[PDB]
């Protein structure tokens, strides 16, 4: 079932490593189980290497793949980067991830080292009690605001902010386990992590350029403006009213560089890892029937993964790296999924 297999190939073979850091923010109580002590946060690193003949790393371990998908399977497949192996030479442009809500920052493995092949220091984000979290020592922290009806999804952007903010001052700081090049510094998402992404950078003014993967915004937008560069990229958004109207509402306060794209036949899914985990790994009914069209759509996992990453580095290679693309500007023939809202 698992005997060789892997996660999607990445842009290029340069050498990855990853790491794995537990970081507790103790300026802050945590909002959701303030009886547990400070914020925490788990991140995985991804980032260029030096060369390594260690194997990689798996995609998961037993415990926390059965916390995911309900069974371990996930555990078996393997990733194309070496845990601690050894950063390359120069610092390299920042691109934190943070996860849709219940869903672990592993969704996003795929994304995240194909841009850390594409040259870039990645960063992706556990929100504790948002999702499944395996911190050190075997510990598991389950999604408890899943369960409650109590949860304000603006009170999650907001502390999301909070959050990205904090792992921006720990790998930009002195006492970094990866130097990167603060000077350049992009945050991306999916779901409410991608609302978060907007709203960090609304706060933030290290952070240069934000994707949105079809988040719904969960704050009002900011009256001053944001000048800053945003993709917005959704799913089925097409033939949705509230969703179209929620990002119109934004689109208006955006006062700088910006597009929005839908992908009308994807789902809310397919800026994930969940299309892949689902179709290759999936249970019967993992999905259940009703919700496969607004979740996965038509566009494989395949396709799914392809044009996520191809977007979603078109966009940083602008605003980060000064290399053009026309898939921001125009239809590709190359992705006939993709269409321009604006
Ligand atoms: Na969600």
């Amino acid at each position: 079932a698992t005997a060789g297999q892997e996660v999607a190939a990445p842009a290029t073979r340069i050498p990855l490593g990853t790491k794995t850091l537990h970081l507790v923010d103790a300026s802050r109580q945590d909002p959701w189980k303030p009886s547990a002590g400070n914020r925490e946060l788990m991140v995985t690193l991804w980032y260029p290497s030096l060369p390594s003949r260690e194997p990689a790393a798996p995609y998961v371990s037993k415990p926390l793949s059965r916390a995911v998908l309900g069974n371990d399977v996930l555990a078996g497949v393997r990733t194309h980067a070496v845990a601690g192996a050894r950063p390359a030479p120069v610092p390299r442009p920042l691109v934190v991830l943070s996860p849709g809500f219940g869903m672990s920052r592993i969704t996003l493995t795929a994304l995240g080292e194909d841009l850390a092949s594409r040259g870039y220091a990645v960063a992706a984000v556990d929100h504790t009690y948002e999702a499944p979290v395996e911190f050190p020592g075997g510990r598991i922290e389950k999604c408890t605001l899943c369960d409650d009806s109590r949860m304000d999804p603006g009170a999650v952007v907001r502390n999301r902010a909070k959050d990205l903010r904090f792992v921006l001052d720990r790998l930009t700081g002195p006492g970094s386990e990866l130097r990167v090049d603060a000077r350049r510094i992009g945050v991306a998402g999916h779901s409410i992590g991608g609302a978060s992404a907007v709203e960090v950078m609304r706060e933030d003014r290290r952070v240069d350029a934000a994707i949105n993967l079809d988040g719904n915004f969960f704050t009002e937008p900011p009256a001053e403006g944001l000048n800053k560069p945003v993709l917005l990229l959704g799913a089925r958004r097409s033939g949705l009213p509230e969703p179209q109207e929620n990002w119109e509402r934004a689109w208006k306060q955006l006062t700088g560089w910006k597009r929005w794209l839908d992908v009308p036949a994807g789902g809310h899914m397919t800026f994930t890892d969940v299309p892949w985990i689902v179709d290759r790994f999936g249970m019967p009914g993992q999905i259940p029937p009703e919700q496969v069209e607004g979740q996965l759509g038509t566009v494989s996992a395949a396709r799914a993964t392809a044009v996520t990453r191809n977007y979603v580095a078109a966009f940083f290679d602008r605003h980060l790296r000064g290399r053009p693309s026309p898939l921001l500007d125009r239809p590709s023939s190359a992705h006939p999924e993709v269409t321009f809202m604006k």
